[PDB]
């Protein structure tokens, strides 16, 4: 074990032959690599870079592999001086991960000529013309069907209503067979969120054919038919953001249901008490006020009732108050994982 | 006095012997732990550590006990440095109070087989799966009694809600006395905020069969009755959150229901003035507009009148701007309150 | 000119002679406080004290006079290595304006044994017991008299209230005088903004007297007593907050009307053309929708009218959007403000 | 290649001469400039200079002209430590750039005596006393169009109001024909957006002229002579700001409306199918509840109807909740681009 004196640009440093050893694919490592670097006079190495950055390198060997920058070192010089030193593949990734930045997956692709164009087609838009032409025609598509939905409850119409979502739905099975066959690994196709939507949105089409050519599941069956609205998500990116942010933070929208609960149970019982010595006074039960404390906590400010006591109108100034207090609470960590999930994409 | 010499990778530091002596149990101070690291040649001391940490290290001899942790440096290298040098349980202590952990506290337990099961299983649901339970028998006991208070007031029925009550108090009393005699300390019983919320759970059904077996003050009882929803705060971690903050938080309190108070006195007697000379004006009173200003002030914006001139609608547009800028000024201090105690559990 | 060695507990620095003298009132000015901490042997001054401070200590010595932290060095440390190094109170000064805390203003007393202890009383009520006792009949006396304005104006009244108003009216002159013949300063005295208020607090009462024993003057009379309200700035410390945020923030407020009055303008020009062609459209001129949109915008939400059409429901949904976007825009600057005013007190 | 030895007040940094040659403008660049810095015994130069600045001015001949500021120095004090090393305008512009202000920009003038000074008068009001003389005429002259639009459309008078409109008709040309023929260069002027605001004031009332004296259309164009109010731009300079906010968050904006229109589609659909099972109810069809779930996320809360079943006030209590977190999720991005363009002011 003999002290080696490395000089970054003035800057000393010393330390014991061993820790260098300990890597051997680093430049100091390997004895030839960092020969040349050796003066002879004044046995010491010397190397015209960046002072700041060497420490950080030094406590690499010291630490058996621990990587971090400097807080006063911008992340692209301290990158640069970290491929210089042969570091290796391995600790830039450490230090990769350290930054916050591991999306680093590259999804696969088909093994043929032939599935690999009809993946590409219908999985990538940005490619060629076609794709783009897929791409808006299934929006269109999408489009219209919603429109459907809503003309078919109107009340002059309750045919043509019949054909049209009959063409959604052809269109809708072709692309999703198409979109199946035509995939890299069959395996992920039913991990997927977008293709258990696509699922989702042709299945009551179907089952109400075959029930009807073979009161409440009919009401049950025509509510699903609205999940066609979160097939625009393949192609919109902030609705994708919007799903990664709700399920990042499903703690505070329960926490956020549970205090306008024991807040609606509250202000429901006083304003009842208050209310119940006038004649005039609308509550007539504390189920009764429930949706008046709700349209009061949030501020929409509908009014079942309006209080016509004084005891009333304090507990409903309070109500007003408490409610303002109660939201305000655990939105903005849901605003700040939006923004995470948001500028990820920069 | 003689000067002393340590090198720190390359680093090097100079200071008395005195400055070392002060501390004895640190691995500078016993002349016999230190004197390995020593080297005879170049009369210096060698350690391969961090550079950085060192200087933080110098400085609590130098300032007789002082710990602080470098802004550059991360809190887990600075920890294992200071343990690498022997600072001490003490010295480690005033570095975390410094961080800001002090939550170091380990409640007791009782001492005896019988009791400590006892308190185990009731006070700590995530034991056993009996202690599991019972945390759901009680929960579900806590939610019917809250129904049984609602249904209680309906109109259609004002027996049944005696019988369900009376096993509600049954079971509440039941778990106090199970609690309160299975505790390892009888002192710090009445302090706990959620063994007083239990005892005002159970006694007005006590004090009303009692002096009912034996018209505003039954009014008061009736109101009393709804602390039962507090019940939930043992099995719910937000609502100890929120009552953390509320806590912490009542000067703020204080100056939103005062700038509420300055604001409603203000727009009322303003627009009683410009609607005094319109006959078909509906405020007659300055104690009138009351109610107008709290719910625009708001923006519940019920409206217990429409104002009818223009110079009251001049001044019902100022009531609406000065509202949101009179409540949002002391609400993010209670939200960076709630932050702080929500986050401190990580 | 010859260069003089420091040693800072190892960390070297060298200077020439020219640079210290420039200051001769710190220790290493004059020649003979720093001689001892010199060293012959080895012609260098050694001082065991902190690393970080020193460079910045010797940069004023370099400058001029400029002194600066670094955002590596708390403010206790650098502080005290200041006092050390005997810079002086100037440079300390420097340092604390730096910092920013300008505040170290220290009001005078009277110059007399009785003068003092009147203004005392008055203008300091933490002194004794008298002063807490004159603070709260004073609070009391101006509860009472807001109390007697509003039922004043109610109309099963319209004497007990002349007798009540003119004793708080005697009180407000006997502490105005007693507060101006025993000020230190008369020159200051018409310059608080206080003052004035308590002024404008009696002279309405006395021009009705006067011209009563000698319309919309009158009106202007009446409105002119709602100022009572502001002389609880004197007893609340967030009142007093809420005028410096306000008065620190008179171009944000501007900039709040008038956003709003170009969003009125806009909207309400926009709705009434779609609902033009209805009949049942209540909107019949441009002045007419500026109440809706005014609501609508700030989500009091009342309705002056309910649009009736298809394009009025679409102009409906964009000026509520846009009336929470132009709303939001210049509030931070308030409440960042507010948080900077309030939190100065620590 | 010899390495040169420079001593920054005790911090040594040793580089090759090749470096230093890189750059020959700079200091230690020509060897008649820095030679004088140069001291023969120690075979050193001498600066006594700030250390920590000197480490990032090294490093820019290393990188071959990269500058950095260390987080830990002031603007300022690097700005002089640059100047003293003579880098170059082209150094400090790209360290300028670094800082972010860019807006170095020097807009020009008119190359002749008389049309310089009708260009300023009118784009410079701060100039002279007939340059505000212009401008208050210019926003007087606006304002009175604006309300005589608006008294036009009411009901009462539906010519003094054509009188007033054609004198405001021939200031704007007159004005708009001065400015555009004393401008320095043609080339700019129809690029900026307040001339083709202008034009687009005074078109319609030409045209209008023009084929009169030669119904949706005439709608077309009464809303478009509402297009003054934004003439109001050039002398205001929160509107400017605000134009500039507005351009720079377009992609919010559009995120702000799909995410209003998805929660609109999902609560109208959800409300109606829990309503229709009950006569009272004032849902009938999907497109009917569009605005009741328009002003109930958005907190107006109008209500086109009240939900009177139980699942439809569940379904109610949901949309007032989502509206909150829909609403509040991209407006934090526009208030930090208004934050960012206010503050550059400064
Ligand atoms: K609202
Ligand atoms: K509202
Ligand atoms: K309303």
């Amino acid at each position: 074990g003999e002290r080696v004196v490395i000089n970054i640009s003035g800057l000393r440093f010393e330390t014991q032959l061993k820790t260098l050893c300990q890597f051997p694919e680093t430049l100091l490592g390997d004895p030839k690599r960092r020969m040349r670097y050796f003066d002879p006079l004044r046995n010491e190495y010397f190397f015209d870079r960046n002072r700041p950055s060497f420490d950080a390198i030094l406590y690499y060997y010291q630490s058996g592999g621990r990587i971090r920058r400097p807080v006063n070192v911008p992340i692209d010089i301290f990158s640069e001086e970290i491929r210089f030193y042969q570091l290796g593949e391995e600790a830039m990734e450490k230090f990769r991960e350290d930054e916050g930045f591991l999306r680093e997956e590259e999804r696969p692709l088909p093994r043929r000529d032939f599935q690999r164009q009809v993946w590409l087609l219908f999985e990538y838009p940005e490619s060629s013309g076609p794709a783009r032409g897929i791409a808006i025609v299934s929006v269109l598509v999408i489009l219209i069907s919603i429109v459907i939905f809503c003309l078919e409850t109107l009340p002059e119409f309750r045919d043509p209503f019949f054909v049209v979502e009959t063409l959604c739905i052809i269109w809708f099975s072709f692309e999703l067979l198409v979109r199946f066959f035509a995939c890299p690994s069959k395996a992920t196709f039913s991990r997927n969120i977008m293709n258990l939507i696509d699922i989702v949105a042709i299945i009551p089409y179907f089952i109400t054919l075959g029930t009807e050519l073979a009161l409440a599941i009919l009401r049950v069956i025509r509510l699903v038919r609205v999940f066609r609205i979160f097939k625009l998500s393949r192609h919109s990116k902030g609705l994708q953001i919007l799903g990664q942010t709700l399920k990042a933070s499903m703690r505070e929208l329960g926490l956020l249901i549970f205090f306008l609960f024991i807040g609606v149970i509250l202000f429901s019982s006083a304003v009842y008490f208050a209310e119940a010595d006038d004649p005039t006074s609308g509550f007539s039960s504390i189920p009764d006020a429930f949706w008046w404390a709700v349209v009061t906590m949030t501020t929409v400010g509908y009014g079942d009732m309006h209080p016509v006591t004084i005891g009333g109108k304090i507990v409903g100034s309070l109500c007003a108050i408490a409610g303002v207090l109660t939201i305000a609470l655990p939105v903005p960590v849901i605003v700040s994982n939006f923004n995470y999930f948001y500028h990820r994409e920069t």
